[PDB]
C-alpha cells in the first residue's frame, strides 16, 4: 500500500531536445499539501508536447516528463485536499481552476493564475521542487501534468473529478484538444444557428471546432487545409465545403470572401501560423465577423492586419482551452460524452503503449493520423 | 425664392493638393431626385478633411469642395423626397442610413452601402454629375457632404432632421467626432459601471470617449497624450489620471499595466497611429480586456501584436462613427445635447469664418486647439 511512500514506476523521460524519449524507472515522491498523486492509466499526445520536445519552446526545461492529456485514478492526496480522494477517477488539467484568485472570481475568464509560477518552471508550489527523480537527480514536470508516466503528482486545483464509469482510454482527450475546439465555438465565439463558419486546419482541434459549429447550428462550415485528403474524414465531424489554398493564386482570404459573397460570420484558426491567422480575420464579413485564434504561434511570431479591418466591424479574439473552467466543466463534458452528445472516440486513430511513445511522435506527421492514445501499463 | 434655380454662393475650393483653399463664388445647381439642397450656416473641420487636402490620399479628386461636419437649413428638395422639406434644420452625415440595403437590414452594424458609388467619386447618384461648378468648370463633391460652402447638395439618405431650436454653430459637431467617441464607449465597447479605461489621444475624439466613459460609470479614466498640457482640459471631460509616454523609459503599455496592476478593462486609440493602436491592445487586462480602435484611420500601415495577447483573452475591435445610425440617432444626440446630457460646446475652441478656412487648417496642429467652427456668411 503506497500511501506516503515513494513509488517506482516507468515514465518516458526527455533528456535532450529532439532525441528519442527513453523509458526509465523513476521515483515519484508522495504528495505534499494541496497535491494529488495519480495513477495514470491512459495518456494521449499532441503538438503541444512535441513543441517542447523539439527544443523550440524557450520555456522548455530538460530533463522532463512531458504529457498533459490523460485520465487515471487517484492513488493518494496530500494534506488539505478534499475535492478528490483515493480511488476517484480524474483528468489532470494543464489549466488550473483554484476558484479563489482575481481571475477565477472575475466571472470573465477561465484563466487562473494560482500555480503557474511553479508549473511554468516544471516544479510544485508547496516546496518549489520536483516530485520526480532518477538516481537521486530531479526530472522536471511539464504543464503541471506530466502524464507520460504511470504515476504523476499534480496540484489539487488542476484535478477534475469525473464519472467513475467513463472509459479512461477515451476521456483522456477531454484534457486538451476536444474541449478547445468545442469551446472556441460555444464559449469564445458563441456561434448562433445559421452562422457561416470557416475553419483553417483540419486536425484534431479543427475537427472539434467543426463538431462544435455543427452542434451549435452553423450553416456553411467551410474547411481549409493544405492537405486535400483531410476533407473526407472532416465531413463526418461536420465540414461541408473545402478549399485548399494551393488550388488558388489569390490569397486564401479572398477566395473565402468570394465563396461567401462577403466573408464568414466566424472564423477559427486551428494551426498556429500567423499568416493564416491574418487570413482567417480578413475572410470575416464586414460589419460583424469575428475571428478566433485557437492555434498557438511560435515564440516571436506576430499577427498583422490593417486597422480598417477592425474599424469596419471585424473583431479579433482568441481562446485558451475553449474558455472552459477545467475542474467545473471538464466533468460536464464527460457527462455529455457519456450521453452521446459529443464525440470523443472518433478523434482517436491509434492505440499504442507508452513503450511505443516515439512511434506516437512520428505519427504526429502522418496526414491521416489524429490522436494517439497510450496505455501506460506497457 | 430660390427653389428651382442655380444659386451662386461663397465656397472654399481646393484646386489641387496642399495649396491654400480659394474662396470663390461657385454655382450650386438645384436638387434632382432623391436630393436635398442645404443652406449650411456653420461647418467645422477635422483630420479627415486635411487628409485629402494634403494629398495623403493618392486617389483624392480635384478640384473639390471639402467639409463634412456641418449644420444648416434645408432650402429645397428634389423629387420623391419625403423625410425633410424646406425650412427643416439638418445635419448632413458622411455615413448614410438608407434603411433598405443588406447592411442596414442586418441589425449587426451601422455601415450602409447605398450611395457610395457616386459619393466616392465626388458626384451625385441621380445623373453621375456634380452640382458644383466655377465659371462652368465642374467641382467635385467630397464625402457626400461638401460643407465648406454656403450651400451644398446631398443625398437624402445622408440627411438627419434635428430639433429646430438647437444652436447650429454647436450641433455641427454631431456629424463626426463627438458621436464617434461617445459611441465607441456606449455601442462598440459597451463599457460597464466600475470599469477602468485608458484613452490614447486627448483631442476631440478622446475627450468624447472620456465623457462617454464618465457617463457610463467608469472608475479610472486614464488619459495618455504626448502633450502634457492637454490633461488640464481633459479633466472637465472626465479624465482623472494622466500619463505622458515621454516621461517614461518603458513602453507606454507596460507603464499602464504597472499602473493598473494588470491592465485596463477597456482601451481606446483616438489618434490614428498603428504603433499606439498596438500599445492600447497590450495595456488591456489579461482575460477580458478590450481595445477599440476609435476612428478611421489611416492608410497603408499595419497593426501588429503577438497572438498570445488574444489567446489570453484580449479582444481587438474598432469603430466607425461610434456605431451610431446617422439618420435615426444624430437627432437623438441633438436631443441629449438639448437636455444637457452630453456636452458639445466644450469641444470648440475657435469661432472663425469661412474666409479664414486656411487659418482653421493650420489650427489642426495647434496643441491647445480643439474644433474650429466656421460661420459661412463671411
Ligand atoms: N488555444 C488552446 O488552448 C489550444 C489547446 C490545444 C491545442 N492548441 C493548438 O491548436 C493547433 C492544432 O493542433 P492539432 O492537434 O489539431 O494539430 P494537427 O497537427 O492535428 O492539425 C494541424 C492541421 O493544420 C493543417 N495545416 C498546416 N498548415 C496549414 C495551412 N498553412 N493552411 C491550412 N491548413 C494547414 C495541417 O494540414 C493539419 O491538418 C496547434 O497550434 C495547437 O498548439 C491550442
Ligand atoms: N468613424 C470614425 O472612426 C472617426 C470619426 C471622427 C474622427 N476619427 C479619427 O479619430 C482621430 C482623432 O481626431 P481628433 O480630431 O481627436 O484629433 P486631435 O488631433 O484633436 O487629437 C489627436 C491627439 O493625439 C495626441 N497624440 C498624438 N500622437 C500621440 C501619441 N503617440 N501618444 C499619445 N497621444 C498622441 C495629440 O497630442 C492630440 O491630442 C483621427 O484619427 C480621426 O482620423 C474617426
Ligand atoms: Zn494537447
Ligand atoms: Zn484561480
Ligand atoms: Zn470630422
Ligand atoms: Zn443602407
Amino acid at each position: 500500500a503506497t500511501q506516503g511512500q515513494v513509488i517506482t514506476c516507468k515514465a518516458a523521460v526527455a533528456y535532450e531536445p529532439n532525441k528519442p524519449l527513453v523509458i526509465e524507472d523513476v521515483q515519484v515522491a508522495p504528495p505534499q499539501a494541496g497535491e494529488v498523486r495519480i495513477k495514470i492509466l491512459y495518456t494521449a499526445l499532441c503538438h503541444t508536447d512535441a513543441y517542447t520536445w523539439s527544443g523550440k519552446d524557450p520555456e522548455g526545461l530538460f530533463p522532463c516528463i512531458l504529457g498533459h492529456e490523460a485520465a487515471g485514478i487517484v492513488e493518494s492526496v496530500g494534506e488539505g485536499v478534499t475535492e478528490v480522494q483515493a480511488g476517484d477517477h480524474v483528468i489532470p488539467c494543464y489549466q488550473a481552476e483554484c476558484r479563489e484568485c482575481k481571475f477565477c472570481k472575475s466571472g470573465k475568464t477561465n484563466l487562473c493564475g494560482k500555480v503557474r509560477s511553479a508549473t511554468g518552471v516544471g516544479i510544485m508550489m508547496n516546496d518549489r521542487k520536483s516530485r520526480f527523480s532518477v538516481n537521486g537527480k530531479p526530472i522536471y514536470h511539464f504543464m503541471g501534468t506530466s502524464t507520460f508516466s504511470q504515476y504523476t503528482v499534480v496540484h489539487d486545483v488542476s484535478v477534475a473529478k469525473i464519472d467513475p464509469t467513463a472509459p479512461l482510454d477515451k476521456v483522456c482527450l477531454l484534457g486538451c484538444g476536444v474541449p478547445t475546439g468545442l469551446g472556441a465555438v460555444w464559449n469564445t465565439a458563441k456561434v448562433e444557428p445559421g452562422s457561416n463558419v470557416a475553419i483553417f486546419g483540419l486536425g484534431t482541434v479543427g475537427l472539434a471546432v467543426a463538431e462544435g459549429a455543427k452542434t451549435a447550428g452553423a450553416s456553411r462550415i467551410i474547411g481549409i487545409d493544405i492537405d486535400s485528403k483531410k476533407y473526407e474524414t472532416a465531413k463526418k465531424f461536420g465540414v461541408n465545403e473545402f478549399v485548399n489554398p494551393k488550388d488558388h493564386d489569390k490569397p486564401i482570404q479572398e477566395v473565402i470572401v468570394d465563396l461567401t459573397d462577403g466573408g464568414v460570420d466566424y472564423s477559427f484558426e486551428c494551426i498556429g501560423n500567423v499568416s493564416v491567422m491574418r487570413a482567417a480575420l480578413e475572410c470575416c464579413h464586414k460589419g460583424w465577423g469575428t475571428s478566433v485564434i485557437v492555434g498557438v504561434a511560435a515564440s516571436g511570431q506576430e499577427i498583422s492586419t490593417r486597422p480598417f479591418q477592425l474599424v469596419t466591424g471585424r473583431v479579433w479574439k482568441g481562446t485558451a482551452f475553449g474558455g472552459f473552467k477545467s475542474r467545473t466543466q471538464v466533468p460536464w463534458l464527460v457527462e455529455k460524452y457519456m450521453n452521446k452528445e459529443i464525440k470523443v472516440d472518433e478523434y482517436i486513430t491509434h492505440n499504442l503503449t507508452l513503450g511505443e511513445i516515439n512511434k506516437a511522435f512520428d505519427l504526429l506527421h502522418e496526414g491521416t493520423a489524429l490522436r494517439a492514445v497510450l496505455d501506460t501499463s506497457k
